[PDB]
């Protein structure tokens, strides 16, 4: 089980991110329209998981906008994964015009425990930590970042080099 | 998993239809000549999946005739998907002169499980529930309908509006 900071104060996740080279855990998430978004849908393609506390937080929202702009440019598949309700993700994407990213919600699924990423303690317990996971066409993890501090933006450049690779 | 009615009576499907905006589950199906239809062959254009119990049931047969009539005018791609053996679909289309739809059998493929439309229980266990999926040119799901009651026809207009790019 891992460790990050929220405003310089130490907090814990419930596990660890999947190891590079190993099989990315299977997932079934909830789409904006309450449909499913299964890992099986991305098999044989690369996908980046942009994992964060909430679209309704500022660094998280910025990451959605930045990945939407950058994906737009390249046809990259980016999944924006959080504990938001589907309705919040959808409302955000619709308010902002952010239409390359696919929002997906972990509100009724095991994603957060499975990816080691649920915050275990402090003010944000139950949300997902800020992390990036690149899953290759192969289904195995190509690259990961656990952002050290929650108020820090993800490393977009390293995540997307991994993804294009 | 999802739930529908058959003549008012609650029935379950094996899973859930994919969220609009997410990658359409890949498939292979069997065409009237016992060849392979693959989801790949449609990439670049919108395709509408008209999914139903059987050509040899009336509402289902009506949906095929109605999509044929409409797709013939616009030249839209409509695939008629069921657990019927290929020979029934082919016979139906030939008896009825419905030459604009493409029939496709899941009788030896995982379509129904993958799209979550296979009925779990009752008299109709193992048949595909009545549903529409429109896959855009990009291969993402553009539109879904799980018809609430099996005895009811699908919403042609809303499906066809999504199919028109």
């Amino acid at each position: 089980h891992s460790q990050i900071t929220l405003r310089g104060n130490a907090i814990n996740t419930v596990g660890e991110l999947p190891a590079v080279g190993s099989p990315a855990p299977a997932f079934t998430l909830t789409g904006g329209d309450l449909g499913v978004i299964s890992s099986d849908q991305f098999r044989g393609k690369s996908v980046l998981l942009n994992i964060f506390p909430s679209v309704d937080t500022p660094v998280s929202a910025t990451s959605v906008r930045t990945f939407d702009e950058r994906a737009a440019a390249s046809g990259a598949t980016v999944l924006c994964v959080s504990k938001d309700l589907p309705f919040a993700q959808k409302r955000f994407c619709g308010a902002e015009g952010t239409e390359n990213v696919m929002p997906a919600s972990a509100f009724r699924d095991s994603f957060g425990e499975d990816y080691g990423v649920t915050i275990a303690d402090g003010p944000m317990a139950g949300l997902l930590a800020r992390a990036i996971v690149v899953i290759g066409a192969d289904g195995n993890v190509a690259y990961t970042e656990l952002v050290p501090e929650i108020a820090q933006e993800p490393n977009y450049e390293a995540a997307l080099a991994a993804l294009g690779a």
